């Protein structure tokens, strides 16, 4: 089931679109969460990669996605992976009716179903070694069937990825309950659809008393929804031992806020969850959880994505290029959406003699 087919199965019948799928080549990293002193068994290797998605409608961008996946070896036969659902956002221009809550929900199912083989057949290595040789790649192996976990963060704005979109008086802004609804609704489909029952679910809304939270996991459908988060509680439960790090991720900007306050140490994970809210509340103040899966896929994962599914640049200058034709065009007038659009089709078949993938909806 490749990208093209799971996209056509929930855009309108008869319709058409396009896509870009865009992805940078992997890259050896540093560990997700900050290794300590006591873990018996670190990471051997942590792999990098980034998906970033956009859907066109008429010649005109409207919708776009970014997605990290980080694979970490322990050893031949011990690794995880991890998907972080870091934005997503429209910008109002398309002019039919489409269920972005489903686009999404599709593409990270897509993402699910590949093998974290994939990720590790030629990795990137980080610059403190290996050395000189220009065109030297790691490459690993794990098994296919690996522990998954999915992170994402709700929190609205009024954009970003599209600047300025929020002009566009046609542009859908959910807020703070009403997003977290969405992606509930979202991973609670991809738990029932993609993961076995034995799967971890949870959600938790900083500052907030468990009890709310615990409210409105009752409606899920997926059967082991609870109230907190997938993380670990190393190091006497200290939040920078068991936190993730992601990018542009608000929990992150905290800890290292905590790291400029010389606090790493002094704060618990109990108190990080009060404190993220505590000291950026009042007039910007506005719904955000943070919500967790960690369990096994239902289907094992066995696809390397073709031409058709994704498009890796070369160099990550080519991949800069072609995201900022999206992320560095201004969305106040529609003339944005239309620019992004003729300028990624342009650079692809100028520099790259690749086409956007053309799509026909078939949901009824
Ligand atoms: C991890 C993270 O990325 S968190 C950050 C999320 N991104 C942002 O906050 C950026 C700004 N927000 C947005 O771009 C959007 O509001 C999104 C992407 C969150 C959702 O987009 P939407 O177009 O609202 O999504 P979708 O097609 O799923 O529709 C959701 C609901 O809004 C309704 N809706 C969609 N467009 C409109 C509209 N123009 N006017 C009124 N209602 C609309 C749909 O009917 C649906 O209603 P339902 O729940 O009663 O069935």
């Amino acid at each position: 089931m490749s990208l093209n087919d799971f996209l056509s199965s929930v855009l309108p019948v008869s319709e058409q679109f396009e896509y870009l799928s865009l992805q940078s080549i992997p890259l050896e990293t540093h560990a997700v969460v900050t290794p300590n002193k006591d873990d018996k068994r670190v990471p051997k290797s942590t792999i990098k990669t980034q998906h970033f998605f956009s859907l066109f409608h008429q010649g005109k961008v409207f919708f776009s996605l970014e997605v990290y996946v980080y694979v970490t070896l322990w050893d031949e036969a011990d690794a995880e992976r991890l998907i972080f659902v870091s934005k997503a956002d429209t910008n109002g221009y398309c002019n039919t009716r489409v269920s972005v809550r489903d686009i999404t929900k599709i593409i990270l199912e897509f993402i699910l179903s590949i093998d974290p083989n994939y990720y590790l057949q030629k990795v990137k290595p980080a610059i403190g070694g290996s050395g000189f040789q220009q065109d030297l790649y790691l490459s690993f192996t794990c098994p296919r069937e690996i522990l998954t976990k999915i992170c994402l963060f709700t929190r609205p704005a009024s954009q970003y990825l599209f600047p300025d979109s929020s002009k566009n008086s046609k542009k859908h802004i959910l807020n703070g309950e009403e997003l977290m609804k969405w992606w509930g609704f979202i991973l609670d489909r991809l738990l029932i659809e993609c993961f076995q029952n034995d799967t971890q679910a949870k959600l938790r809304i900083p500052g907030e008393d468990p009890a709310r939270v615990r409210s409105y996991l009752r409606g899920m459908k997926y059967p082991l929804w609870q109230v907190g988060d997938i993380f670990t509680s190393k190091e006497n439960s200290l939040a920078v031992y068991n936190i993730p790090l992601f990018p542009d991720d608000p929990k992150a900007r905290f800890i290292h806020q905590l790291a400029e306050e010389d606090r790493l140490l002094k704060v618990s994970l109990s108190s990080f969850w009060i404190e993220l809210q505590e000291r950026q509340e009042f007039k910007l103040s506005v719904t955000s959880s943070v919500m967790g899966i960690s369990g096994y896929s239902l289907a094992t994962p066995s696809l390397f994505p073709s031409s058709a599914d994704v498009i890796v640049p070369k160099s990550r200058k080519q991949f800069r290029a072609i995201k900022k034709y999206i992320t560095g065009e201004e969305y106040d007038t529609e003339e944005g959406a239309i620019e992004a659009f003729t300028n990624i089709r342009d650079f692809l078949l100028l520099r790259m003699a690749t086409n956007l993938q053309s799509l026909t909806g078939k949901r009824e």
